[PDB]
């Protein structure tokens, strides 16, 4: 097995979103195998790694959420050693840990806006137009490479509240046309029986 390892962070507090890498490929390979990570955590969105993949994870209501197809049943490396998952929902493709010390949690969106904002792993903020429970159109199509690594990141309100967790793109010939996401309501259902 192995722990998922925070290799970075996205800050959404200020006027513009930015990414910081805080750990390289060699130091991440090391920390996955110990499960002990003494680095300072900050931000709403974390950049996380397994042995194969690098993607996002997002704190909402005190829980760091990401995708199950990326994270699996893995522990997360922390300053007190490896932390077990608090929630595992394979049906909803959703796993969550106790939000790490240092982090900030997003609030669930209560406004029902269909104007969403996808935060990518490069801290690009892309407008998405909500279409149903779990889908949204891209106002501009992108190469899927643009979104590769963003699984686990948030879709936001215009108010900066969590609408959902990005998990997949609908793609034709390497051009993403839409995004699929885990709605924040599903995260709420997961905590609430
Ligand atoms: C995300 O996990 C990530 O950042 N991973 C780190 C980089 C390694 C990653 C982000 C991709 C934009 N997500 C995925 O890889 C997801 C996962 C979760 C669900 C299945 C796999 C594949 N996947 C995708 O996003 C794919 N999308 C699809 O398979 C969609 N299907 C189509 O687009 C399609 C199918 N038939 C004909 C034409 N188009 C399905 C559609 C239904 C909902 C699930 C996604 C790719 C093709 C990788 C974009
Ligand atoms: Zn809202």
């Amino acid at each position: 097995k192995g722990s998922v390892v925070i290799v970075g962070r996205i800050n959404l507090s200020g006027d513009t979103a930015y990414a910081q890498q805080t750990r390289g490929e060699e130091g991440c390979q090391e920390t996955s195998q110990t499960g002990r990570d003494k680095n300072q955590v900050e931000g709403e969105v974390q950049i996380v790694s397994t042995a194969t993949q690098t993607f996002l994870a997002t704190s909402i209501n005190g829980v760091l959420w990401t995708v199950y197809h990326g994270a699996g049943t893995r522990t997360i490396a922390s300053p007190k050693g490896p932390v077990t998952q608090m929630y595992t929902n394979v049906d909803k493709d959703l796993v969550g840990w106790q939000a790490p010390q240092g982090s900030r949690s997003l609030t669930p969106c209560t406004c029902g806006s269909s104007d969403l904002y996808l935060v990518t792993r490069h801290a690009d903020v892309i407008p998405v137009r909500r279409r149903g429970d779990s889908r949204g159109s891209l106002l501009s199509p992108r190469p899927i490479s643009y979104l590769k690594g963003s699984s686990g990141g948030p879709l936001l309100c215009p108010a900066g509240h969590a609408v959902g967790i990005f998990r997949a793109a609908v793609s034709t010939r390497g051009v993403a046309k839409a995004v699929a996401f885990i709605p924040v309501e599903s995260l709420e259902t997961t905590m609430r029986s």
